[PDB]
């Protein structure tokens, strides 16, 4: 396969502005499904899989190379080269959101607006720095990973969507158990191990923060922390949407929120 062919990119829509849609960890990109009613009449809409998606060959996912979220960033860099479709408004879920902060600060040419969700620098406290999770606290959720898959995602999945959307906890549901166990678990302790604090003043291009509601993963303190730290205009939108996945759980008012989010 060609790197576009493996990861599964998808260019849809008939506009000139061009959007990006990028997935975090436990879903792939028909987690967009729901939204992209909102933005092909005036998008080009570009999609595609992380390489840990469980919709990607497993055979591509060579823990030798993904040690780091660098070599995400790398696979996001080749595939806007690959499409030459120029400057981008991008949209990141999650480890998505950090993927596109460290990618425009490699390439902000690229980059018109980046738009966060559910977006963490670091998921650990810090002495003078709240993360969500103390030192140890992390551990019970990958033990249940590894101890039982299926009991771990029948639990976590409505946790994470939060509000009771039975099609959302079924398509995250299903994207989790399409995933391969020890990349789940390698992909999720990497993620969990990152610390973008050092690189957000180094951010030229302008940021919505759209700060998700009762998620598991970031405090809503987080949003402030960001506008305070990322180094180009930062914007806040506190989500009247609740849990992690709000693209997923309430697709319309995400939908009009990234509308309002756009750059010109
Ligand atoms: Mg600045």
């Amino acid at each position: 396969q060609s790197l576009l062919e493996a990861l599964n990119v998808r260019v849809v829509g008939s506009g000139e502005k061009v959007l990006v849609l990028a997935h975090g960890v436990g879903t792939d990109q028909s987690a967009w499904q729901r939204i992209l009613p909102y933005f092909v009449r005036d998008h080009r809409v570009v999609l595609y899989d992380l390489v840990c998606a469980g919709s990607v060959n497993p055979d591509y996912f060579d823990f030798r190379r993904y040690t780091s979220l660098d070599a995400f960033v790398d696979d996001l860099l080749a595939i806007l080269d690959a499409l030459r479709l120029g400057r981008c408004t991008y949209v990141g879920h999650s480890v998505s959101a950090s993927i596109g902060i460290l990618a425009s600060i490699r390439r902000p040419d690229l980059f018109a607006k980046l738009i966060l969700i559910g977006a963490s620098p670091r998921f650990l406290n810090d002495k003078n720095y709240h993360g969500g999770f103390a030192d140890g606290e992390i551990d019970t959720v990958f033990a249940a990973m590894e101890a039982n898959y299926a009991a771990w995602v029948s639990g976590f999945a409505p946790l994470a969507v939060g509000a009771d959307v039975p099609e959302a906890v079924r398509e995250f549901s299903r994207t989790l158990f399409n995933m391969r166990p020890d990349i789940t678990l390698f992909v999720s302790r990497m993620v969990f191990n990152s610390d973008l604090r050092g690189v957000l003043g180094l951010v030229t291009v302008p940021c919505s923060v759209l700060q998700t509601s009762k998620d598991h993963s970031v405090p809503e303190s987080m949003a402030a922390y960001l506008k305070e730290n990322l180094g180009g205009r930062t914007t806040v939108h506190m989500l009247d949407i609740e849990g992690h996945l709000p693209h997923l759980s309430a697709p319309n008012l995400l939908a009009q929120e990234l509308r309002r989010a756009l750059p010109r």
